[PDB]
């Protein structure tokens, strides 16, 4: 079980443009449209990333391509980020996966911002960090998912995602 599986569950699939809890338009597997207003607007953007008049509807494969891109992009940021890289290099797979998930959902520069919590994972101080993240707007914004991502960090296992 990997990161792809992990985010599938954490973000779900949608083949027709939609608005998330956060308000933003979304499509595929949690692939957001960093676009303001009108769905149209959203669409244009989509169409752009897709290279076709889409009408806010895409195929599964098109959804898969975006997924792949976004992930590679999460990973590439961690790999090029001087603040995240050391940490990453430090964890176990599972724990790396958790790392990705966060960058994936919140961006490399958002993650890089958990200064102290990053330190704690880096010093294998699981619970402390665990607990530390538990404040956070992040956590506070999406409690179930974070919960999941946090437990992973905590236990270093795939329990949180087990049967689903
Ligand atoms: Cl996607």
């Amino acid at each position: 079980m990997n990161i792809f599986e992990m985010l599938r569950i954490d973000e779900g699939l949608r083949l027709k443009i939609y608005k998330d809890t956060e308000g933003y338009y979304t499509i595929g597997i949690g692939h957001t449209l960093k676009v303001d207003g009108n769905s149209n607007a959203a669409k244009s953007e989509l169409d752009k990333a897709i290279g076709r008049n889409t009408n806010g509807v895409i195929t599964k494969d098109e959804a898969e391509k975006l997924f792949n891109q976004d992930v590679d992009a999460a990973v590439r940021g961690i790999l090029r980020n001087a603040k995240l890289k050391p940490v990453y290099d430090s964890l176990d797979a599972v724990r790396r996966a958790a790392l990705i998930n966060m960058v994936f959902q919140m961006g490399e520069t958002g993650v890089a911002g958990f200064t102290n919590s990053l330190r704690m994972l880096q010093q294998k101080r699981w619970d402390e960090a665990a607990v530390n993240l538990a404040k956070s707007r992040w956590y506070n914004q999406t409690p179930n998912r974070a919960k999941r991502v946090i437990t992973t960090f905590r236990t270093g296992t795939w329990d949180a995602y087990k049967n689903l």
